[PDB]
């Protein structure tokens, strides 16, 4: 029993973190076979980051001058290539300690696990979700920028963000491994304002389903509602609309408790408009968006 | 910027976790040097677990009854002896993984991160706090026994914690790695209720001062109070008393950011007194006690 914001363990990972210095620059790559991923700003100055043009930073780049270091080693850069808004840094000796890995792209609502690192160097791992307005919400200080965000099937390392940068708001934006930024941000130090942060709805249901296997059950009503009248009470608080889909997702936990989706919905709709009264559910006095329902079946069956 | 509850990387301790089954019973246990540390209820059937005599149960037991198995290959057990509640299986090769470390005796208050395991798998990674009634809120299922609690300086993990059991109210209790249970609590199947859940004061304050640090300033006030009035507070709201070494403890994070203890003290006064009034500081809508003045400053600054 119990329910925690669990992250995937990081070891894997760990395996994977080189450091990339440009010039005076340093942040953190990725070593996956004989490439090395990181940020393309990683060849910017402080400067240029107000109106960097790539390509043209780039042409006064050569191999020597991308210096790689994994642990106290230093690796041999033969070639380099940018693609979207990464640089693939080709080394000479592909990483011993690869795991089996794959690059997805992940959809707002997905959650993943960030190993922070400074220097190459892991400080941390904490878990996050893909908002719906494609910022996350991490813990990221200067130097953390190529630290990635992935989830692990068995022994697969599917990784799914890499650290590009903080907006104005302290909300942070990045890639997917292929280089392309999630939602409308753009590598450069500009404005940059995030949509509107609404609560993943399917998040918090799977999350209530979670509560209700642990033991917190004061929440649980009498009442009943529909997908359409559901939906109007979520557009009213700022949460994302409930599909069928995800009424389909929360079916093994519907199973599992004996409680209809639509019986949940109406209690969450009642948490909406009532508030909890001083009250707490899995420890928390809000409504956590942060646990998709796959994690509330992982988390309370132990796959390891 | 942004503050996120954060565990340690959990490489290190991956490295060291193994599978120890005794007759039907299946945990794990913590293989360092040539010795696998395990919970000593790993000998009992759920029948012996309601009044068991361990000595007795071990003496029916030998080296090739404890079978001990590193990923998919098996370990030799070469001797066995229990040290207060967990065994020590000593094997015939030391583990090629095993990091620098140290076995600590952890105080209430502090934290540390669990790598929740199964079958000697590790599942996830997250961060705890060793409660003021020495129990800790974590999320094991069965099997999750042997899974440990660790701190990380640099390169040498400090292992704090074993899990050994649930109790009937859902929260969790263990020992350090000597053996010797947190609190007053027994490896038997018996009426065992835990002391009050105060919340860690000390705690509390070192993540206001986060919140200050990430810009969630609203709570801050123009008031202040004395050690002797906060604590008549705290006493009143069930919060441990707040010390002159909790304060001097605090000196960085009030130095950092200009704001005296005793004012941070006031602040906490009258969020205690009035509520939160449905606002939120660092994403939650209470006050976050499972931070140490060390995690603030450490996550802080990015400490690797």
């Amino acid at each position: 029993s119990g329910f925690r914001k669990m992250a995937f363990p990081s070891g894997k990972v760990e395996g994977c973190m080189v450091q990339v210095t440009c010039g005076t620059t340093t942040l953190n790559g990725l070593w996956l076979d004989d490439v090395v991923y990181c940020p393309r700003h990683v060849i910017c100055t402080s400067e240029d980051m107000l109106n960097p043009n790539y390509e043209d930073l780039l042409i006064r780049k050569s191999n020597h001058n991308f210096l790689v270091q994994a642990g106290n080693v230093q690796l041999r850069v033969i070639g380099h290539s940018m693609q979207n808004c990464v640089l693939k840094l080709k080394v000479d000796t592909a990483n011993p300690k690869t795991p089996k890995y794959k690059f997805v792209r992940i959809q707002p609502g997905q959650t993943f696990s960030v190993l922070a690192c400074y220097n190459g160097s892991p400080s941390g791992v904490y878990q996050c979700a893909m908002r719906p307005n494609f910022t996350i919400k991490g813990s990221f200080l200067n130097g953390s920028c190529g630290s990635v965000g992935f989830n692990i099937d068995y022994d697969c390392v599917s990784f799914c963000y890499m650290h590009h940068m903080e907006l104005p708001t302290g909300v942070h934006a990045g890639t997917d491994l292929e280089g392309n930024f999630y939602g409308p941000f753009v590598d450069r130090q500009t404005a940059q304002a995030a949509g509107t942060d609404t609560t993943i709805t399917v998040n918090v249901l799977a999350w209530l389903y979670a509560a209700v296997i642990n033991g917190d059950r004061w929440f649980l009503n009498r009442f009943t509602t529909t997908l359409n009248d559901f939906n109007l009470v979520a557009m009213k608080y700022n949460y994302e609309p409930l599909t069928q889909d995800h009424v389909d997702i929360l079916g093994p936990l519907s199973a599992q408790t004996g409680i209809a989706v639509l019986d949940m919905c109406a209690s969450l709709k009642e948490l909406l408009q009532n508030g909890m009264n001083g009250r707490t559910i899995l420890g928390s006095a809000l409504l956590e968006d942060e646990f998709t329902p796959f994690d509330v079946v992982r988390q309370c069956s132990g796959v390891t």
